């Protein structure tokens, strides 16, 4: 029930939010198209003036000091841009701090619903394709100084010319621990870091490679046996041997996304889309 009156934010970071901002009479939200909701909010279809676009409609901020991290984090966010992390249209904030977020509409939604789908006929040089995207939205995020979190196969979207976006990250947290995707020493200590992103990118070229099954279909106990993630049945060689280096015991010793880019570009560029990847029949409707 808290009143909130927005002319109480500096006027400083009013201004230096303006080109994030999306008036009004340049959005449509479509309440009757409802992309998805829960304890998050709400995700609707909408209209930018046309684009088609996701507007996120988060719960009510009624404290200035969280509005004024929300304006922060657009400003920062805004610059993220490139071709394979999802963009940041602009947001509005609305009377008694009724924020939305504006995101690019994803034709194919996530990267995990759309391989698990079997009426999608995916290579093997599509899978490595998409492996590829990821990491050069990873080398971008990564020299940010960015550490993501939750880099996997769910919290990649997939757009109408089939380019990869890394989403689940700034404002576009909460649209829908990780520990199976969590570098051992993330176990450990709590701690993320870009090398244990690529030890979860690792992962998800296994969740690539697999169509979508679960990793490890307990976890530290698990690891420290002696063990990693077995070689999916249509996982070239040198791609495994890519995953292997990314799960490296040592962080320092784990490729940086620059050198992930080269490797896989090159491992991609050898095949020519004759070789259809199934689903593992002991990996089906495993949770």
């Amino acid at each position: 029930t808290v009143h909130i009156d927005l002319s109480a934010l500096n006027p400083e970071l009013v201004q230096a939010v303006q080109h994030v901002v999306i008036g009004p009479s340049s959005l449509i939200v479509h309440f009757n198209e409802v992309i998805g909701r829960g304890h998050f909010g709400c995700v609707y279809h909408g209209t930018l003036l046309k684009i088609h676009c996701a507007v996120k409609s988060l719960n009510r901020i009624t404290d200035i000091g969280e509005v004024s991290q929300f304006l922060t984090e657009g400003i920062i966010m805004k610059d993220f841009s490139h071709p394979n992390v999802l963009s940041l249209l602009g947001i509005c904030l609305r009377s008694e701090g009724s924020p939305l977020v504006v995101l690019p509409y994803m034709k194919h939604g996530d990267l995990r619903n759309f391989i698990r789908n079997e009426t999608h006929n995916p290579t093997v040089k599509d899978l490595i394709g998409f492996g590829l995207q990821v990491a050069k939205g990873m080398k971008f995020l990564a020299s940010k100084k960015f550490v993501h979190r939750d880099l996997a196969a769910r919290n990649c979207m997939l757009d109408e010319k089939f380019t990869v976006k890394v989403a689940d990250f700034g404002l576009a947290r909460d649209m829908y621990l990780p520990v199976k995707w969590m570098a051992l020493e993330s176990l450990q200590t709590q701690k993320f870091t870009t090398k244990s992103d690529v030890w979860s990118f690792g992962v998800l070229l296994w969740e690539l490679m697999t169509r979508g099954a679960p990793p490890y279909p307990d976890i530290t106990v698990y690891l420290l046996q002696g063990r990693r993630l077995l070689q999916p049945e249509y996982c070239p060689d040198p791609l495994y041997e890519v995953m292997l280096k990314c799960w490296h015991p040592k962080a320092e010793m784990r490729p940086s996304f620059s050198e992930l880019v080269s490797r896989i570009s090159a491992i991609f560029s050898t095949f020519i889309g004759e070789h259809y990847v199934h689903v593992n029949a002991t990996y089906v409707n495993v949770k």
